[PDB]
């Protein structure tokens, strides 16, 4: 009996069924969505949520855009901020304190994001931070600190691969992982409204990943996540989403570390990228199934829904409230590892929101990241040409 299976008699069952559409296609994220909605169901008369995993984010995104062509819409999905504003030059979304959702006490950071034209279009949900993942052991052998500083991050990543024979630090070779680097060199992806992927701080983080793979000190990571590559090789560092953490600690047979993440300087963490999503609850949905998701939506912001989900995945507790309930504070006492995410969630830098953006950070930035990594390109040629099919798509 997988929770899915209750939902599906809950919903067999119900009179009014707000669909949620999805990207979590397993592991923790997926576990702690449905018990969420099994606990949300049975608290309710006849009037249930139904998940249903659409694959992971962009097949979501597809399948949305294929449901307005279809006039099929789900009452509730995921979205990103850039998903967001795409779904709004359809008219497709409803401004959620329309529905008379209480949205005070949620963490200006992600509430900030969900904001378009003062108007408040999304609801905070599994939002992420990037965080430092660690072998302990491994740099207790050599006896390397944690590095605080990226300068320290590269002498620990050249002292380490040197020491075990193979590059300790693993990276994804996409724009999430550049976004690390391209943040904490300084670069910003809007200049004077303009978006540049070719600029002198674009090219220093591609670079520096490039020279990591050519000096021996970075790894790239080309098929599964980290965390499911861990085991083959020395493994000092990566640099990835909190919403891992529970992937990590299954699979490290090593004691896991969990820092925040290097900065310019020790006067400040470095900034980690904010992924995972918001919900949006859609206009084209009857005023029952909308009311569904208000009270869904209600029940998502709770404190205690909130401290269950980000306890099971490392995902980022959404309001302040979260932090204050006893079952957070249980985990978190036992845990420091949670403390250290919601640090690193102070340090918190977005994507750009245009409408244009999953489709540039993966089939154009995306690319031009893979070209410098793997068939080693030359990084400014690699983002000139990005720059250009940037600037052409954004042109049509
Ligand atoms: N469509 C679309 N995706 C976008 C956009 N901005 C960023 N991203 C993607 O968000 C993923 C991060 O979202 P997050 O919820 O933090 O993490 C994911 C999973 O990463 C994580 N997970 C699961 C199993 C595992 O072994 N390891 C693990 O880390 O669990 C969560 C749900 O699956 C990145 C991954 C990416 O697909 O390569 C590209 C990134 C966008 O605008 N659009
Ligand atoms: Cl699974």
């Amino acid at each position: 009996m997988k929770p899915e299976d209750v939902i599906k008699e809950q919903c067999a069952r119900a009179k009014v069924v707000a669909e949620l559409w999805h990207g979590f296609t397993g592991g923790a994220p997926k576990a702690a969505l449905e018990n969420l909605v099994v606990e949300f169901n049975k608290a309710q008369q006849g009037r249930c949520v139904r998940p249903v995993p659409q694959g992971g984010y962009r097949d979501l995104s597809t399948k949305i855009k294929a449901a307005f062509a279809a006039g099929k819409v789900p009452t509730m999905a995921q979205a990103f901020e850039n998903n967001i504003a795409l779904y709004l030059e359809a008219k497709a979304l409803l401004p959620i304190e329309s529905l008379g959702v209480k949205l005070q006490g949620v963490n200006l950071t992600f509430l900030n994001a969900v904001r378009f034209g003062g108007v408040v279009y999304g609801v905070p949900f599994n939002k992420s931070i990037q965080v430092l993942y660690y072998n302990k052991d491994l740099l207790k052998k050599h006896g390397v600190p944690v590095p605080a500083t990226l300068e320290e991050f590269v002498a620990a990543a050249k002292k380490l691969s040197r020491a075990e024979g193979g590059p300790v630090y693993w990276f994804q070779p996409d724009a999430s992982t550049f976004a690390y680097f391209f943040f904490n060199l300084g670069g910003s992806y809007l200049k004077d409204g303009k978006l540049v992927l070719n600029s002198k701080e674009a090219v220093e983080a591609l670079t520096l990943l490039q020279n990591g793979v050519k000096e021996g000190w970075a790894k790239p990571i080309t098929s599964g996540a980290i965390n499911q590559n861990l085991g083959s090789g020395p493994y000092a560092f990566s640099v990835d989403t909190s919403a891992g953490y529970t992937a990590y600690l299954r699979a490290a047979k090593f004691d896991l570390g969990v820092a925040t993440l290097p900065g310019r300087t020790k006067g400040q963490p470095g900034y980690g990228l904010v992924q995972g999503t918001n919900l949006v609850v859609f206009r084209q949905a009857s005023k029952e199934e909308q009311a569904v998701a208000k009270d869904f939506l209600e029940f998502v912001l709770s404190p205690r829904a909130q401290a269950v989900f980000a306890t099971a995945t490392g995902y980022v507790p959404v309001t302040e409230g979260a932090l204050k309930d006893p079952v957070y504070q249980a985990y978190a006492a036992e845990n420091p590892d949670y403390a250290t995410i919601v640090r690193q969630s102070r340090y918190a830098k977005f994507e750009p929101a245009l409408a244009e953006w999953e489709q540039i950070r993966f089939d154009i930035l995306g690319q031009a990241i893979k070209e410098a990594i793997l068939n080693k390109a030359d990084p400014k040629a690699a983002l000139d040409r990005a720059q250009k099919l940037a600037e052409d798509l954004l042109s049509s």
